[PDB]
């Protein structure tokens, strides 16, 4: 039950895979590529 783009979160480790919570924002952004 992991969380995906758009999803929302606190901590960097709250999301799937390649996601990262963002700092200024409060959702998981994926960057496996960008």
């Amino acid at each position: 039950e992991c969380r995906k783009m758009f999803g929302g979160c606190s901590v960097d480790s709250d999301c799937c895979a390649h996601l990262g919570c963002k700092p200024t924002l409060k959702y998981c952004a994926w960057d496996g590529t960008f």
